[PDB]
């Protein structure tokens, strides 16, 4: 069902994380954590604060998808085992630092051809779907993307309504 679903994202506030490959995904799946750049690391520590729950919603650039999203349950932290993030041209090791703790509410796929009806009033009401790393997607259109996932019946809220 999707009612501890619908729990878990009422009042959340949503923001659209973009990954340059498909390995840091796997990896974020993995091991249920993430990493991104200065001033959306900023961004994210000041939503975490402000409301129950702050849900990441993920693309791999180029893959016309979305690969899941998750919940963050911490603030990021400086000093654990270093995460092998695979670096995109460009990108550094020390640019990532942070680790934000996730938890992951979906794993399956959504392409984007299934998001087509949903426009993001904090970008201009482009389609969802279109944004940079860290844009925030308001309230009404972040839900009904996430409820557009597939069930993931692999992975029980329970456990994430109690973080809350
Ligand atoms: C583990 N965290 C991350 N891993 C990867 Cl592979 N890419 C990330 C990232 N956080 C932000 N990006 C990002 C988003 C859009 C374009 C580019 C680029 O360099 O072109 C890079």
């Amino acid at each position: 069902g999707t009612s501890k679903l619908k729990y878990v994202l009422q009042d959340a506030r949503f923001f659209l994380i973009k990954s340059n490959n498909h390995e840091n995904v796997s990896l974020a799946k993995a091991k249920g954590v993430w990493s991104t750049l200065p001033v959306n690391e900023k961004k994210l520590n000041l939503a975490f604060r402000s409301a129950r729950s702050v849900i990441l919603i993920f693309s791999v650039r180029e893959s016309g998808k979305f690969q899941g999203f998750a919940r963050l349950s911490s603030e990021s932290h400086h000093g654990g085992s270093p995460i092998h993030w695979v670096l995109p041209a460009g990108m550094s090791a020390k640019m990532l630092g942070g680790v934000f703790k996730i938890d992951w509410i979906c794993r399956r796929e959504l392409p984007f051809t299934k998001s087509a009806h949903l426009t993001n009033p904090w970008n201009e009401h482009k389609p969802v779907k279109i944004g940079r790393d860290g844009q925030e997607i308001e309230l009404e259109c972040g839900t009904q993307l996430c409820l557009l996932f597939p069930p993931d019946e692999s992975i029980d809220l329970y456990q994430v309504i109690h973080k809350m």
